């Protein structure tokens, strides 16, 4: 099938063809950076490098502009995060800002305004998966991908993530974060509840249960600890046959899984993803409702560096927020506060302080590089009061 968008980096970076495929570039990871002349919203820097070499493509995608709901102005910053493929990646980034638009354009005035652009966003996110549901049969959307936005309306940020990406604020040296990641560890109950009521779905290789460690069958019937959907701490249970299937959610931080594949349970595509050597389909145990945080930008008096940082999982897998927050306290000082390639030289330090140097043969931030791709915003909070 032909793809639905051809794959490109961002729009605002203005590149030709042939400076993407100089971008491409494994050994050199260029950290592709906003132009001078080229001026975004609020002054927001954007900084970016592509993998070390896992995937030929940086399936990074982002975009932002500043759209209006009629029948008006809203700020839009995007960050989607891709895997297996780019597809997904693309087409959310071109097309959910149309979906926002459209479901903020039915509430655009005993509920509190703030749920109702809320479940604008929330809303908005099912009918970008969705179109991505029926456009999968006549277009190539490869993959799936992570969904983390912030609009502005009416002096509130509202962040929402699908994800693992993360957005914090920094305000006077202080980190407020601005979302949550969405892994198996964070959410294994809502796993677990579902492979209960929904058992097909376990399909006789996989048990809804929870156990330490690999369950093995020299154990058969012995008391072990288990951990259960509406269970916070653990208890023991005579090992019974069916348990020895593997865990539908295993592993701790980092290395939990559902159903041994993916990381991630939150996201839009992946529609067709299924377990490694299984007819077991994936998104059923998938969520494409984001989780929004407001921010009442009239509440505090922002000063120059007062900003919010937006950056994938190749930033956040290495770096910590205390780091980041040091970071670009640090940084920002450097450039005259009126300069408005500031924020676009914040981005690039961050972005440098992950992907790190070419070692021997390696990435070195004596700790190690970050080989995913990395995106970066960074959105001066000045411009909001
Ligand atoms: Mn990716
Ligand atoms: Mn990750
Ligand atoms: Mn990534």
């Amino acid at each position: 099938l032909p793809l639905r968008f051809p794959y490109g980096r961002p729009e605002f970076l203005g590149l030709s063809q042939d400076e993407v495929e100089c971008s491409a570039d494994h050994i050199a990871r260029p950290i592709l950076i906003l132009k001078e002349t080229r001026r975004l919203p609020w002054a927001t820097g954007y900084a970016e490098v592509i993998n070390a070499g896992k995937s030929t493509h940086n399936e990074d995608q982002a975009s932002c502009e500043v759209l209006t709901v009629k029948k008006v102005s809203c700020h839009y910053w995007s960050l989607f995060d891709g895997h297996a493929g780019s597809g997904a990646a693309v087409v959310a980034s071109r097309l959910l800002q149309h979906h926002i638009t459209e479901q903020l354009q039915d509430i655009v005035d005993k509920i509190p305004h703030e749920c109702l652009v809320i479940g604008a966003l929330e809303s908005a996110f099912k009918e970008m998966d969705l179109q991505i549901e029926r456009e999968r049969s006549s277009y190539n959307i490869s993959g799936g991908c992570t969904a983390l936005i912030v609009i502005c309306l009416l002096g509130k940020l509202y962040v929402a993530n699908a994800g693992d990406s993360r957005a914090i604020i920094i305000r006077n040296g202080e980190i407020i974060p601005m979302s949550r990641e969405f892994t198996p560890e964070t959410e294994r109950q809502r796993l677990q509840l579902l492979g209960f009521l929904k058992p097909e779905l376990l399909g006789s290789e996989f048990t809804h249960l929870e156990f330490p460690r690999r369950v093995l069958p020299k154990e058969l019937g012995q008391r072990m600890l288990y951990r259960d959907q509406n269970m916070t701490g653990w208890a023991y249970k005579k090992i019974e046959l069916e348990d020895l299937r593997f865990p539908l959610v295993c592993g701790e931080g980092k290395k939990a899984r559902v159903m041994a594949t993916i990381g991630v349970t939150r996201g839009l595509g992946d529609h067709s993803l299924k377990v490694c050597s299984s007819t077991l389909p994936i998104k059923p145990f998938l969520s494409c409702f984001p989780e929004v945080r407001i921010y009442d930008l009239s509440k505090y008096d922002h000063g120059s560096d007062d900003v919010l940082i937006l950056a994938t999982d190749g930033l956040w897998d290495v770096l910590s927020n205390e780091e980041v927050a040091e970071a670009i306290t640090q940084f920002l000082p450097n450039c005259d506060p009126d300069d408005p390639h500031r924020y676009t030289l914040a981005a690039q330090d961050l972005v440098m302080r992950a992907r790190g140097v070419l070692k021997d043969r390696g990435w070195r931030i004596d700790r190690l590089g970050s080989g995913d791709d990395i995106s970066v915003y960074v959105i001066p909070l000045i411009h909001g009061n």
